[PDB]
């Protein structure tokens, strides 16, 4: 920064331009940092809490915090994330820039009860970056403590930590340990301010369509094919005895699903299926036991979301899949609440092109029939990717996160990340706070103990995000309507996305971007 | 290099998601009756594992167990018969070493 | 305007001003939850406005005199428009524009 105490260090912008093929959303937001484990890195393990040996965890919690921008509803309104959705086939972040400013850092001291509050002009706090992706990267777990939907709130920073290698609780000899205050960072006082630029790396669309069309049903109902297919080993039953034949017949507007095809449906992994009404459930604990889930290193985690399925079939409504969703809180839900405070949302768009996620993929033949034997088959619950398999990825929420980290690995599977968004070798930096710290007095006689003895402060500022967008138009030549995501239109008590009588704003449903249409 | 975090725990151990999951499909017993009930939590740093994540586990094509102690292993030749093996026009090819897996 | 005055498609613009929220010490352990606990705080300043006014001069050939506005003249306990004992100002009557004259 330059001027010092009576000027102000940057404005407040807030806004969104839609300029062609290209969308820029700043927002600036209100924060508070307070100080962390008071000033200690500390290990923090799984032994204080026994658990069991799936939630067995080894590292360490540091005095930094860090900044959080990784949720669409903090770039977006809910009328731009309007004009996104119903008027593109597709978007993908551009360019980045951050700032931090109007940075002031409070000394708080508690006397008799009362707690005063009073500026320190000369305190500094630390702000850096990693460009080189030298930390663990937490962001993308779709944590708490990102930049709240509504620009009128003020959130406080969260705190920075991170887990490594273990065995049990204890750590084994690949176990790392990150000194943060081992890195380059800009110091700050109150007429200092921090930006740096960011540009993402080149990635693919985003897909906002739904299809118009399913794979089995790509044909020409009109016209019957060329291909000849088994139909039948046995001859037409006149209700006296079946002889032995071969039959093949062409498929044609008749029979659709006998008829040959040039593509497969998108890889499974099945998933339980829980209804929403409670009494068609089973009457027992089946969520964890019941569960999908994965076994890494004698650990067992459960897979969520899971990869992409349809959610449930053509007319049922009330069944989900057990893991196979992402769920998101009404407002004031607490952190175990039962089934009308959740918002559910579900992939109803990718069943033309995916497997609904509660039920089998196919069924294959198990056995090799002969004139004794008769043919036998297996149902396929888990399917990995065949040539031919075409899909779609998880949709995108206004809720929801927009980028998750590649892992740096010598292979990889179409990687996008499970919950959603844009996978990044590369994804923007993460941003590293803390308040540094001040001593309180020294005892006058030198002691070499470390201190242990600060003054209680925090800090506070203003933070602006701006991301570019671009944006893939819709080029559709359908004749009828699209379904477009609309307003309530009749009367209720209060508006949608927008604050109550007490000051609370909330959302009230999940919104995804999936609803123009295009062909498959 | 070897990796020093694991797929599982790439999350932050401090803060709590805001993604719900899945916890109970019945009411938390008082030693009566079980009650039909759908209950969500949020992962968190006490359960990791029912924890959302964006990644999987890579491919495998499992294998049977040797014990170096001898007394430990099952006393019958599984070598060859026990083994896993990949079947190609009518033969039978040993998998050797086969696909990339943590050995025990 | 029924009011009065200049009906205008763009008038001047509408200032708006706000005082930049100041959180309170943080709990020091996250909490997601939205603060509610503020310095308070006010501000104070001067605001100067100056606007330029265009004037229509008077033609009229008239020969007796216009009616004016004009002072009281005759004494009064305090002058009008004008600050009294206690220190408050105050306009004694309300005060159009329409005085002098022209045909119609």
């Amino acid at each position: 920064g330059a001027d010092g105490v009576g000027n102000a260090s940057g404005n407040w912008h807030c806004d969104s331009t839609w300029l062609g093929d290209r969308v820029i959303t700043t927002s600036t937001r209100t924060w508070a940092l307070p100080t962390y484990n008071n000033h200690l890195y500390k290990q923090i393990s799984s032994e204080t809490a026994g658990s069991t040996n799936d939630n067995t965890y080894f590292g360490y919690s540091t005095p930094w915090g860090y900044f959080d921008f990784n949720r669409f509803h903090c770039h977006f309104s809910p009328r731009d994330w309007q004009r996104l959705i119903n008027n593109n086939w597709g978007f993908r972040p551009k360019k980045l820039r951050f700032k931090l400013f109007n940075i002031q850092v409070k000394e708080v001291t508690t006397n008799d009860g009362v707690t005063t509050i009073a500026n320190n002009l000369t305190s500094t706090i630390q702000v850096f970056s990693d460009s080189e992706y030298q930390l663990p990267y937490v962001l993308g777990s779709a944590h708490q403590g990102c930049l709240p939907p509504f620009p009128a709130d003020v959130f406080m920073i969260p705190q920075y930590g991170y887990l490594t290698l273990n065995n049990g609780s204890q750590s084994v000899g690949r176990s790392s340990f990150y000194c943060l205050e081992y890195f380059p960072s800009q110091m700050l006082r109150t007429g200092n301010n921090f930006e740096f630029s960011y540009s993402f790396e080149d990635v693919p669309f985003h897909s906002s369509y739904a299809h118009s069309q399913s794979l089995d049903r790509l044909m020409n109902p009109l016209i019957d094919q060329y291909l000849y297919y088994l139909a039948r080993t046995q001859s037409n039953p006149g209700g006296t005895a079946g002889n032995r034949e071969l039959q093949f017949y062409q498929g044609g507007p008749s029979t659709m699903a006998e008829q040959a095809k040039n593509w497969l449906p998108g890889p499974c992994f099945r998933q339980q299926r829980v209804s929403k009404t409670l009494d068609q459930n089973n009457n027992s604990n089946f969520a964890w036991t019941g569960a999908t889930k994965y076994h890494l290193n004698g650990r067992n985690s459960l897979v969520n979301p899971g990869v992409a399925m349809a959610t449930h079939k053509d007319d049922e409504d009330r069944f989900f899949p057990s893991s196979g969703v992402l769920i998101f809180g009404k407002t004031g839900a607490t952190n175990k609440t039962t089934l009308e405070n959740v918002l559910m949302t579900n992939e109803e768009e990718i069943r033309p092109t995916n497997p609904v996620a509660t039920e089998e993929y196919g069924i294959v033949s198990s056995n090799l029939q002969a004139a004794n034997t008769a043919a036998q088959t297996q149902v396929v619950n888990n399917q990995g990717a065949l040539p031919g398999m075409v899909w779609q990825n998880r949709d995108v929420y206004l809720q929801g996160p927009i980028w998750a980290k590649i892992p740096h690995t010598d292979g990889n599977f179409h990687p996008s990340p499970l919950m959603g968004g844009f996978g990044l070798k590369h994804p923007p930096p993460q941003i590293l706070i803390k308040n540094t710290p001040v001593p309180a007095n020294p005892p006058e006689v030198f002691t070499p103990a470390k201190f242990a003895s600060f003054i209680t402060q925090y800090s506070t500022g203003q933070v602006s995000v701006e991301i570019e967008w671009e944006l893939q138009k819709e080029n559709s030549k359908r004749w009828n309507p699209e379904i477009q995501y609309t307003s309530n239109f009749e009367k209720q008590t209060g508006v949608d996305f927008a604050v109550d009588s007490q000051g609370v704003y909330s959302e009230p449903r999940p919104i995804g971007t999936r609803y123009l249409t295009r062909n498959l």
